[PDB]
């Protein structure tokens, strides 16, 4: 809890301008420090590069041993890291602890992924003895988002380090504290100097890191806009591997359910968990027009209006917490303002619960005939579209250039089978919340949600490249020579 | 038997662009004439492939696989005629053209294995419910073919892409249009539905229209690193389209400490001059220890290289290698070795044009041990030698390049191979096998300027289908332990 950059094993003040992290409800300072400057960033990359030569030489078992020791340290400090997450984002403690448990779960599954997707295998083949192993890239810049400031950055860092890369970690300027605490745990774990490097800052720092000509890869979790800027910057430099994990405009269908509340639970989870700041949150809810659908929205609006929202450490825990800042909440109110002026109708009003905070109540708007923008965003603002044929549900589900999550709640397995056959989305759930995903499977969207470098289970794929060998044992003439070969 | 016609949505039709021909690199006679696909020919191929995708993605894997295997049976039934068209139009001797066709066939069973392992279907019970993983095709993929292996390399994209449920608009090299037309005809006799594959012949105008068309979902490219980088920059800002680049290299072969001289000279000759040095993985730089034991190697290596035979693809006894792809290419290869000598290098074996306006080149070996030459990929039988002192000096020379496709070592000493493997930044790395040796049962991709981390062969599946992961329950119903703040 010092505010220092971390480079080649040493905590030092950054040379850039000071900034602070403020608690989204109380507005008080939770973290202050200096942004890393151009030459700090250059120093982190240059040192990460140096450490790479030795860190890649460790066995897989040596690198893994440090990573699980980091996992044991996560366990030993679970509550303190959960408390930092809650402080700096607004996420309630009950749910912050969930992020830390996932950071720990990331470790054994990454180890499994590495051996299966980028492991070591051997065969006797036509051209000789065949050997396949995978190699790290070098220095990878990791950019963290603010919604999951431990789990998501960790979802890059663990597979990247496990494979023999070194990391320059640039967290969001909204969650530097959680990151600094995480890197301190990597240190307590015994990670060698330079193998991980923390460079705090905002937009200047990230640009300096993104453009540094000596990073070998860049792993990004964050907004689709900035990720597209990154992809265009890297255009013409295929030598650097780029992994982009972006947002979505995720639809949830609800048609033909026999358990009213059970569906209203999964529907509420999908849209409002983490105050609607999970990348896979349902933003468009597709409900059948008329009789068979109207009751669902009523029980859903009833139960959604009883959602509790308070400080991350409320005396009894709330379901969800504040949005990231009082500003963010501000445009969320402008967002739903724009919608109604556009012709949509309010089912449940999103309200700012405390004067200058990010504490927002759930909001539900019906835009069934209204044309709204195709825009990713974080916040508890759910839009409903009513439809007639289930073929109309499919058409609306795909009415977006995003492609992250999609889902259906229904008793009828075949309505789910049709969605799976038709929807262009990376995660697609049946009778589970959209926000539920399995780190034991790939986690990536298509369309505007990725660049075909899915993460979680497939992170192994972008953390190490393949090297294939044909071995003989001694160069010697073959039994049948080729014509023209005269010895 | 060959018309020159574009193939779109099941119909062979004349192209609307300008006429061109494909000429025999030795004989100079016309081997293929036709019209380039025009802007609107290309647009029609893409729109139709897009239309066909909707149904082709709905066929089962077993149905798609059945057609692809029928294609393989047809490759076998027509082995010799496809070998003859490859050899006629590239110059490659029949004996090795037959080898390319065998590789087209081997591509099929190995692609099926790859698909089920890398982009298949699996299921689990996990914390969040019942877990199911599937993979989906991208849509319409443009395939750009090279001229060196005009069947095997294009086939390495097309079989995995078709198998996964994609449709293809195939733009072959303007130097090998015949081979592509004959291949696409075999796809037709195989029963591929209308529009699932589309042939669009042409040169650079045709290729630009396809590469730049806003309705392709993917582009799979094998060819020069320069054009592959232009493509990557073209796609900059369009992460929605998957781009797969298989490019050239500046590949080093190290030979140190071999007890079987000829055995080592054989693998070194294969590495540098097989296919007249037009294989992507050919050795371009030969790194030999300075002094006694290496001088003998270079001496024996020069002797045997000078008795390599080079002739027409159909010579009465087969030559070891044939013509390079064209007289222009041969022209630029001769200018390359001239520049080397003018730079201070010394000629060990002169590459010579065997017949005035052809691509017939004799093997060439140049020693640039103290000279600084450019870091450049190229196809042609021109090998540069560097002499070195410590094996660490070999390592520094091998990695002295922005490419990263192949690297290898001939040696008795396994630990010299182990150091190479630990240090070299290259996609394929062989020990005591020619550099030109690769296994379709393993990934095939270079790093550095030789790829964009979408290796092909076994891993082609990875860019041919995207993952869709599901958590299933069967009925939405409240959990045993609720979360706080949800009042019922
Ligand atoms: C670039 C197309 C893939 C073909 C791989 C074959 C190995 C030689
Ligand atoms: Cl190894």
């Amino acid at each position: 809890l010092t505010g220092n950059v971390y480079i080649d094993g040493l905590w030092l003040p950054g040379h850039g301008a000071p900034f602070e992290s403020v608690q989204p409800v109380t507005g008080e300072t939770v973290w202050d420090g200096n942004a890393a400057s151009l030459e700090d960033v250059d120093a982190a990359v240059r040192e990460a590069r140096k450490a790479f030569l030795a860190w890649r030489r460790k066995s897989l078992a040596e690198r893994q041993a440090v990573i699980e020791a980091f996992g044991e340290l996560l366990e030993a400090n679970k509550e303190e890291l959960a408390h930092q997450i809650g402080l700096e984002t607004g996420k309630p403690l009950w749910e912050s602890r969930t992020e830390v448990a996932a950071m720990m779960g990331k470790i054994p599954i990454s180890v499994k992924a590495y051996n299966e997707r980028t492991g070591h295998t051997e065969s006797d083949v036509a051209g000789g003895h065949a050997v396949l192993r995978h190699r790290p890239h070098g220095v990878v810049a990791v950019f963290g988002p603010y919604n999951f400031p431990g789990h998501l950055p960790n979802g890059h860092i663990v597979p990247a380090l496990l494979a023999g890369n070194t990391v320059v970690f640039k967290p969001s300027e909204l969650t530097p504290g959680v990151a600094e605490l995480t890197v301190r745990l990597w240190e307590k774990a015994g990670l060698p100097d330079g193998v991980i490097n923390l460079v705090q800052g905002g937009s200047d720092t990230g640009k300096c890191l993104a453009r540094h000509s000596l990073i070998d890869g860049l792993f990004f979790t964050g907004s689709s806009t900035v990720g597209h800027l990154l992809h265009e910057q890297f255009g013409g430099q295929p030598e650097k591997i780029l992994a982009l994990e972006m947002g979505g405009n995720n639809p949830l269908i609800v048609q033909n359910v026999s358990d009213l509340d059970g569906a209203v639970h999964h529907a509420l989870q999908s849209a409002f968990l983490s105050a609607g700041q999970r990348c896979t949150c349902a933003r468009r809810l597709l409900v059948p027009k008329g009789k068979k659908g109207d009751e669902f929205l009523a029980r859903l609006v009833e139960v959604a209006a009883r959602i509790t929202v308070a400080e991350f450490d409320a005396d009894p825990q709330p379901f969800m917490g504040s949005v990231i800042s009082a500003e963010a909440a501000n445009q969320l109110l402008k967002a739903q303002a724009a919608m109604l002026e556009k012709g949509a109708t309010s089912l449940l009003e999103m309200k700012q619960l405390k004067p200058d905070t990010g504490l927002l109540s759930p909001g539900i708007v019906d835009a069934t005939g209204i044309e709204l923008e195709d825009q990713e965003f974080f916040g508890p603002l759910l839009t409903v579209y009513r439809y007639k044929g289930f073929d109309e549900a499919l058409e609306l589900a795909n009415n977006t250039r995003y492609g992250l999550s999609a889902g259906i709640l229904s008793d009828d397995r075949k309505l789910y089978n049709r969605l799976v056959e038709e929807v262009r989305a990376g995660i697609v759930n049946w009778n589970r919340p959209l926000t539920g995903a399995s780190s034991a499977a790939p986690f990536g969207g298509v369309g505007a949600s990725g660049n075909h470098r899915p993460s979680a289970y497939y992170a192994a794929d972008y953390c190490a490249w393949p090297m294939a060998s044909l071995e003989a044992g001694k160069s010697e003439l073959p039994d049948s020579l080729a014509p023209g070969l005269n010895f």
